[PDB]
């Protein structure tokens, strides 16, 4: 994918509401009204201050909307902060700085205003525009604040640092030097919980909460001006001097564009659906991006997403192309998988079987779609309205799992997995982090919710097999993997040192990153057996290096596609046999097993034979497999 640019003194500020407009303000002291198709629309109001700074007040659904929250806040040159409403009509003007306010968000929950002064205050204010507290009064400028989802801890920078600090307590806010100079800008997912910066030293950087680099990039020739992340969390935009980047969630880029003379992206702001983003320049002029080139693909089968109208479908059975009819409504969100192309837009879902694409089913949207998932019996659609819903390829809502205190906005592909049978969803708060499990046909919990002792960064479900061979794995913060099964769920530790796991498509396999290094295991739930035939079905490739945090991004048949922090995709061979094993194995086919075993001396899969003989009671192949394993040694 890549971002498509499209360029309309300075402009100070930009920001996309829930209705999809951009609101500029600029130095001509004007405030002007965008489209979608960055057009010009209106001029909102005219002023008698100029601009640093502004934030829409945040809506988590305009189908939950009711209310006065169609309003923005402009934080002004003279130090004063202002919140407007749509129409542009002044509410409130507070006083909140000596000299510029520079940076001001609305808490995600609306309840109180953050600002922040070139005279390095941060100020929380109310909505009535009174003085909640001051939380900060740093030595430097505070170029950018951003909320914690939570609301009770702002991160902000200061000089050359970072800093995370409580609303309520003390304790000790969490402070690191970010840049080797002045940090210009910095943004926080709540959905990912991933910190992002750029600044002066020329660079931008993604880090955890906690103040871990997980990814810094090369030199850029100029300071990075701005940094902001898509509300997917799966995407950022990096603004510069006449450049703007589109990067994955990783660090790494996916493009890099040179801006017709717009001076530095001093502003970035993307709409509420991740498609396409804003920036405002030192020139004055905006630019508008869009997320274009989108690639899926599924066994034989590539899909395009040209833009937000236009999709390909290349059915390389012999070398084909399909364009689909275009889209009478702008495509969000996309997924591939199963014999299954799931096309949602802002108002319909569209389900093409990839071999039939004349006939899809097609079923009305209420809302912006969040997220996909898909298994091989059916799909998982999420919104912020009905939340998560489940539907069969014929379009049908099967269920819609819920409970008491979830929220769907801050669910991402690592907070949620699907599978034929089962859903786990990570239900994250302060008091607890615990795993709940629904069923697919009544979305009806499913056991004891699993809580974990320490926070948790993904969860996903094993796709082979029945509910009885479901198996969820578990990363937590410690880096540490966990194996939990749905039905027996009795934990077992896999690995320390995780950076990223991945179920195999077709069979019980697990792969993942241990140290760096890819790890496989033919036969995981051995661990809750036999500690020492799992370590003989568990085979680590010891000197292919992957480098830092690298994500497996595929493991299906012999092979494990890996991205690696600097973006670069490796292929990785994995054992022709093991999934041939399974294969005979489910076909009852254990002379046929014990016979390629007697080929391939193979003592690992000697061993995984051995795993799958004694679960099956097959005794008298159990025990030539431990014979032939003996004898090698
Ligand atoms: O996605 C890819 O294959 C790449 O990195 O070129």
């Amino acid at each position: 994918m890549r971002l498509k640019v499209k360029q309309s003194e300075l402009t100070a500020a930009v920001g996309w509401n829930v209705w999809n407009e951009l609101f500029t303000c600029s130095d001509d002291q004007t405030i002007h009204k965008w489209n979608m198709l960055g057009e010009p629309e209106q001029k909102v109001s005219t002023l008698d201050a100029y601009f640093t700074d502004m934030h829409w007040y945040p809506v988590s659904s305009k189908k939950t909307q009711a209310g006065g929250t169609d309003v923005f806040a402009v934080a002004c040159t003279d130090g004063s902060v202002k919140i407007l409403s749509r129409t542009g009509r002044v509410e409130k003007s507070i006083e909140g700085h000596k000299g510029a306010c520079i940076s001001l968000r609305w808490s995600y929950d609306g309840t109180a205003l953050a600002t922040a002064g070139e005279d390095g205050s941060v100020k929380i204010w109310s909505r009535n525009g009174m003085l909640r507290s001051t939380l900060a009064q740093a030595d430097s400028p505070v170029y950018s604040i951003v909320w914690a989802y939570d609301c009770d801890q702002l991160c902000y920078c200061t000089g050359s640092n970072v800093v995370i600090k409580s609303l309520s307590s003390n304790a000790k806010q969490n402070a690191w030097k970010a840049h080797d100079g002045v940090v210009l800008k910095v943004d926080w997912s709540p959905i990912n919980h991933l910190i992002i910066t750029g600044g002066e030293d020329c660079k931008y950087k993604v880090w955890d909460s906690f103040g871990r680099l997980l990814f810094q990039s090369g030199l850029f020739d100029y300071p990075v001006t701005s940094v902001a992340w898509a509300p997917s969390g799966e995407l950022f935009a990096v603004g510069g001097f006449n450049t703007l980047q589109l990067c994955d969630r990783m660090g790494w880029a996916y493009s890099k564009i040179h801006l017709n003379d717009t001076g530095s992206i001093m502003t970035l702001s993307w709409t509420a659906d991740s498609t396409q983003l804003a920036g405002g320049g030192g020139s004055g002029g905006v630019v508008f991006g869009q997320v274009v080139d989108l690639a899926l693909e599924d066994g034989k089968m590539q899909v395009t997403v040209v833009d937000d109208m236009r999709i390909v479908v290349n059915d390389i059975l012999n070398e084909n192309a399909d364009e689909l009819p275009e889209f009478r409504d702008r495509v969000i969100k996309v997924s591939l998988g199963y014999g299954y192309l799931i096309v949602a837009t802002a108002t319909q879902c569209h389900v093409y079987n990839t071999t039939n694409l004349g006939t899809p089913h097609i079923f009305d949207l209420k809302d912006t779609v969040t997220l996909l998932l898909q298994a091989e019996r059916h799909f998982l659609l999420l919104d912020n309205s009905a939340g998560i819903q489940i539907y069969t390829y014929e379009g049908r809502q099967i269920c819609n799992p819920r409970f008491q205190g979830l929220r769907t906005e801050l669910l991402n592909a690592q907070m949620i997995t699907l599978s034929n049978d089962t859903i786990a969803v990570l239900d994250q708060q302060a008091s607890g982090t615990t795993v709940r499990f629904f069923d697919t046909a009544q979305g009806r919990p499913v056991g004891e919710p699993w809580q974990h002792t320490l926070e948790v960064k993904e969860i996903a479900l094993s796709q082979a097999g029945t509910i009885n061979d479901r198996q969820l794995i578990v990363i937590d913060r410690n880096r540490d993997l966990y194996l939990l099964p749905v039905m027996k769920r009795h934990v077992a530790k896999l690995a320390a040192m995780c950076d990223s796991a991945r179920w195999h498509d077709s069979t019980a396999m697990l792969s993942a990153m241990v140290d760096q290094r890819l790890c496989v295991w033919y036969y995981p739930s051995e661990v809750y057996v036999d500690k020492d035939l799992l370590a003989k079905t568990r085979y680590t490739k010891s000197d292919s290096d992957f480098g830092k945090s690298a994500q497996i991004q595929l493991f299906a048949g012999n092979r494990c596609l890996v991205r690696r922090s600097d973006g670069v995709l490796v292929s990785a061979a994995t054992s022709p046999y093991p999934a041939v094993l399974y294969d005979m194995i489910r076909k009852q086919q254990w002379d046929k097993a014990t016979r390629l075993c007697r080929f391939i001396k193979d003592p690992t899969m000697w061993a995984t034979l051995a795993a799958m003989a004694m679960a099956a009671k097959e005794l008298n192949t159990a025990e030539v497999a431990f014979a032939a394993i003996d004898e090698v040694d």
